[PDB]
């Protein structure tokens, strides 16, 4: 399912996203902007074999199994095919673990070059929340 821009932050914003460990809503609708592009169906293929799922590109190597990611980690204890439901909320959930992990919404490499230190405000103007 590709979201609408204002459909997926309101659909964060109900699964308690908004303000996350200091982080505003804006923050999670750029990085889902430029990490899948509101598709969550994306995944993208990494160049040590693991893999990134969903709406937040969420990566196989520490947080999901995918079965084809050889002595990798499932600390948020799902199929990565999980992230990849219409329903986003195994990707909120594993996102709330990422983000808890220390280095805040560094751990998404999209949102840092991206998003971090823009108005990302701008990314739920306009939507009725
Ligand atoms: C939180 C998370 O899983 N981030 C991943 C990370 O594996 C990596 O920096 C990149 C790989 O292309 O994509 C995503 O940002
Ligand atoms: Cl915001
Ligand atoms: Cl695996
Ligand atoms: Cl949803
Ligand atoms: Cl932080
Ligand atoms: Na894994």
């Amino acid at each position: 399912k590709v979201f609408g821009r204002c459909e997926l932050a309101a659909a964060m914003k109900r699964h308690g996203l908004d303000n996350y460990r200091g982080y505003s809503l804006g923050n999670w609708v750029c990085a889902a902007k430029f990490e899948s592009n509101f598709n969550t169906q994306a995944t993208n293929r990494n160049t040590d074999g693991s893999t990134d799922y969903g709406i937040l590109q969420i990566n196989s190597r520490w947080w999901c199994n995918d079965g084809r990611t050889p002595g990798s980690r499932n600390l948020c204890n799902i199929p990565c095919s999980a992230l990849l439901s219409s329903d986003i909320t195994a990707s909120v959930n594993c996102a709330k673990k990422i983000v808890s992990d220390g280095n805040g919404m560094n751990a998404w490499v999209a949102w840092r070059n991206r998003c971090k230190g823009t108005d990302v405000q701008a990314w739920i103007r306009g939507c009725r929340l």
